[PDB]
DNA sequence: AAAACTATGCATGCTCTACTGCTTCTGATCTAGTCGACC
């Protein structure tokens, strides 16, 4: 239950961010992936444990996906 | 010496106050099921 956390579980709440919309009356819907993700590392240093930034790599194959895959 | 008045004990009924047993109401507990929302 994530949906709900219990108090006496020693598991906490995590929050992985991989999008940011908006940033100090900036709408950055209208831009590119590159752009967004070049800016979510601006707003917030991640601590382990409660807030992070999910990481992405650059891949141009098919067999790098499914490497990935595996 | 005989008769009338009064005292005390006892029977009698009715009324009132504790104790035991049956029935019903409430509280507490457990078990089963439903719903919100996600995925």
């Amino acid at each position: 239950d994530i949906k709900r956390m219990v108090e006496d579980s020693d598991l906490q709440t995590c929050y992985c961010v991989f999008d940011v919309l908006m940033v100090n009356n900036k709408k950055l819907g209208h831009e590119t992936l590159r752009k967004r993700y070049e800016i979510l590392s601006s707003i917030f240093t991640p601590i382990p444990g409660r807030i992070e930034i999910v990481q992405k790599t650059q891949a141009h194959t098919k067999n790098e996906v499914i490497d990935a895959l595996n």
